[PDB]
């Protein structure tokens, strides 16, 4: 169901601080190597008047290198696929909620999402677009209520050398019964490039481990 090379299609509807936008994107993945990239176009509400980095993690835990011996919930969910919901907290009281649906068709993941971010200070690093890159992070994966949950403590590097702290909780729901993983970790390396506020690129590598 999940071949070695895949195409990616994205649609995102969102709102940050009352500014509405839409993003389309296309890209490619090698799911077993935990690699993916995309290029995105803002088709409504461009240029984005906030940090792209608050939505880069919106645009698939199926694209993770899983070694033998940890059950892969995400890859096993296909063909039915899976959805997820995320709560995002930030140190200055900004917050956001995300819903995403991942469908598999014709060696493509079709990823549709809705993102609401609010309560970001007008003069803060998000609304002033002063963020650089997320630091590499470690998502702790646990099982409760028959589903998978992920928790991340995250740091967004800022222009001038500070950090803007975040904490992300995600609930991941398979559309069928699958073998459940033990507690494990997913290491995430995400980069944003070529961002002019109307188009931008992203890439990620993600690997699952049993310890840290």
């Amino acid at each position: 169901y999940i071949p070695d090379d895949m195409e990616l299609i994205f649609h995102m509807d969102g709102n940050v601080n009352g500014h509405y936008f839409t993003i389309v994107a296309t890209g490619k993945a090698k799911p077993y190597e935990g690699k993916q990239n995309l290029k995105a176009t803002v088709t409504k509400g461009a240029p984005l008047p906030f940090s792209t980095d608050i939505l880069s993690t919106v645009m698939n835990r199926g694209i993770v290198h899983y070694p033998p011996g940890i059950p892969d919930y995400f890859k096993q969910s296909f063909p039915e696929g899976y959805s997820w919901e995320r709560t995002m907290a930030f140190e200055d009281g900004g917050f956001g909620t995300v819903s995403a649906d991942i469908k598999l068709k014709d060696n493509t993941f079709i990823h549709t999402s809705m993102f609401h971010g609010t309560n970001f200070p007008a003069d803060g690093p998000v609304m002033q677009r002063k963020t650089i890159q997320w630091e590499k992070s470690i998502e702790k994966m646990t099982v409760s209520d028959g589903i998978v949950k992920g928790d991340i403590t995250m740091f967004l590097l800022l222009e001038g050398g500070g950090k803007y702290r975040a904490q992300f909780h995600t609930s991941y729901k398979a559309k069928k019964v699958v073998e459940m993983p033990q507690s494990h970790y997913v290491e995430h390396s995400i980069e944003r490039t070529n961002d002019d506020g109307t188009q931008f690129e992203l890439n990620e590598h993600a690997v699952a481990r049993l310890n840290e």
